């Protein structure tokens, strides 16, 4: 019936996009440090093939370990450039339009949950219609709903409540004055009018709309209307625009998966990095045949398909520091080392050995 | 009066808040972006420093070129270790703990604005109480409350009303009757009493807390009671929570102006690297005494303090590349050089001759 208390037909989606909204801080954590741990790694590669071309001068496999080392410093270097530009907007922007509308939906939440007179007649009722509901563990009434944010550690959040089409759960209503609204249970909330609703001598100025614009109560004797959410376009303007942003980015977010934090698998002539230096350092002529790339990468790599890359970087790894760089019966091989400072250091350490050379050198 | 509409004397301080928790976001996304530039800014120290000792190899400049390039690839590297470890959840945890909570004030603040009968009778009221306020623009009636969430964009934001003790003008208020609530003007959710408040055919069962358990709104004929929050303590299951954790949360702060991400104007012995490269690579002896440190330094630096290790930064921007690696009409020198892609680059065009030399030399 009108004016009054709301069924679990009605609240219990709000509740589930609250709680798929409080993951949204989780995911923006995992993503910004998924980003920087990539960055990370592709630097290491880098360290790794560098101390190699540092050690092993002389040999050809020497330069291939210098193409090597920077195709990976330019893939750590286009990371932390996509993390600034990119990333960091879109995972900030997801963080705040979800718990912005999070906040929004909470506090409608628990004004229903809170406006009650009996056990049975409030703004909060269960599926039935026949009782109101109470909070108990993070569900109100077994539906989970904590109506609080969660503290953010990192985690991938579901896409079942708040998809790339918009909000499932909050389609259309043909029969609010049925699925929504009790028969008997009495809500002041669930109009404006004076008598049942919130107007008080008199009904109210106009429509009140609520749950950042989902809802909308008027000062008739009538019942709800909600906006089908869940087929949304991009707007601007809309009574329900904090609904359009935290989809819109949401929808946005792509993660530190893009091309920079992942590495190519391709042939070697096509990695980033490699024809270009190809052409500027060892060709020393610009714009140049792919033939002339390929025979110049066959001197150093012994062929040009990605299964030569991995074989040098097999050389790589399997090349040992000294002991007096990492410790006592400590791990010397590169590929057993990790750590971008730890790294840093061990280059460091043979740059100098290289100055040493060449003062008796040259 | 009790149970009445709200004077601004009450909406007022909430309306500041939530608009400078719009902020929040906005400075997470500075200290982000600001965080990868300033990383950005010491790898392009290291890259400048490292071609330097390329081009100049086998000298004692390019040795200390080296002790330059290491302490800013180790400077470089701890920025994006501290942007994972630390800085990431705290931005994403300050924007979240904000935005939620401007998300349950915002709401409150627009029931209240929106549940008015005439313009003189209503929930939200004026100074003197006589009329209801409207939003126009993004103020309502004059005090800025846009009772939105605005688009990010970078910004570096003093905190007023939300600062290091709490909320400032969320104050103990002694006489809510008189200050918060007007003589006549009728709102019903000003109580939970059956009369003039929210209930129905009774008052409701207990008090109702509103804006994230800021005001307490009481089933009998009674009015406001609001917590103080200008000199909060840290707490776990207390009823404004939201609160409590957005200004812990933005308390935590430090911004890219950690350790790692300003440089090191002391004298060169003490610099992030140096005694440590000293002792494992020049004096190939771990645990040598800060003199014999001073000595090898003199050797390369001319000397141990700041005056120094500049002198040879001055050198380092000073040195010019190859006209070919760089664009049509550009500069040549490295100090006149940035960008982590493009250094990485004429690194590798160096690190390719150094290749060349060693075995044209060998
Ligand atoms: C992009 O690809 C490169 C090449 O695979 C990655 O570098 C490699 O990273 C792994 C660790 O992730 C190192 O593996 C080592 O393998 C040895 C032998 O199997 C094992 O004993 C060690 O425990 C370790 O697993 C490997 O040495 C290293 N190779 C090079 C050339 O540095 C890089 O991590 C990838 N980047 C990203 C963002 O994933
Ligand atoms: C940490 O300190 C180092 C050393 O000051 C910074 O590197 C230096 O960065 C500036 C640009 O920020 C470069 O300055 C250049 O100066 C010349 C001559 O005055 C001028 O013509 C150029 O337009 C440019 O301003 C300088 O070459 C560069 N020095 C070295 C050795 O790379 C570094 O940026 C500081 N780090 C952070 C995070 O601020």
């Amino acid at each position: 019936a009108a004016e009054k208390g709301f069924k679990q037909a009605f609240w219990q989606p709000l509740c589930q996009v609250s709680e798929e909204l409080d993951d949204q801080p989780k995911g923006a954590l995992f993503t910004l440090q998924a980003a920087a741990s990539k960055i990370q790694k592709m630097r290491d590669a880098a360290l790794r093939a560098s101390i190699y071309a540092e050690i092993n001068h002389g040999t050809n496999r020497a330069k291939a370990a210098v193409i090597v080392a920077n195709h990976y410093a330019m893939k750590a270097d286009s990371g932390l450039e996509a993390l600034k530009q990119t990333l960091s907007s879109q995972e900030v922007t997801a963080t705040a339009t979800a718990s912005y509308l999070k906040g929004r939906i909470d506090e409608y939440l628990n004004l229903l949950l809170q406006t009650k007179e009996s056990g049975t007649s409030g703004c909060m009722m269960d599926t039935s219609g026949t009782n109101t509901v109470t909070k108990a563990g993070g569900t109100i009434g077994g539906v989970p709903c904590k109506l609080q944010l969660s503290p953010i550690q990192p985690k991938r959040p579901a896409a079942t409540y708040l998809g790339k089409a918009g909000y499932v759960g909050l389609t259309r209503q043909a029969d609010a004055a049925n699925n929504f609204h009790d028969n008997d249970a009495e809500c002041r909330l669930a109009s404006g009018h004076n008598t049942n609703g919130l107007g008080k001598s008199g009904q109210l100025s106009a429509a009140v709309t609520m749950a950042a614009g989902y809802v909308t109560v008027a000062n008739s004797q009538t019942a709800v209307t909600v906006q089908a959410l869940d087929a949304l376009q991009e707007a601007s303007g809309a009574a329900h625009q904090p609904w359009i942003d935290a989809w819109k980015a949401k929808k946005a977010l792509t993660g530190a998966e893009t091309a920079e934090f992942r590495n190519e698998t391709a042939g070697i002539a096509g990695k980033t990095g490699v024809t270009k230096l190809v052409e500027e350092a060892l060709l020393k002529k610009k714009d140049s045949e792919a033939s002339e790339i390929q025979t110049e990468l066959k001197k150093y790599f012994s062929g040009h398909e990605n299964e030569q890359w991995t074989a040098i970087e097999k050389l790589i790894s399997e090349q040992p520091v000294a002991q007096n760089l990492v410790g006592d019966n400590q791990p010397t091989k590169l590929g057993e080392l990790e750590g971008n400072a730890k790294l840093t250091t061990i280059l460091a350490y043979y740059r100098m050995e290289t100055a040493g050379k060449f003062e008796v050198l040259t």
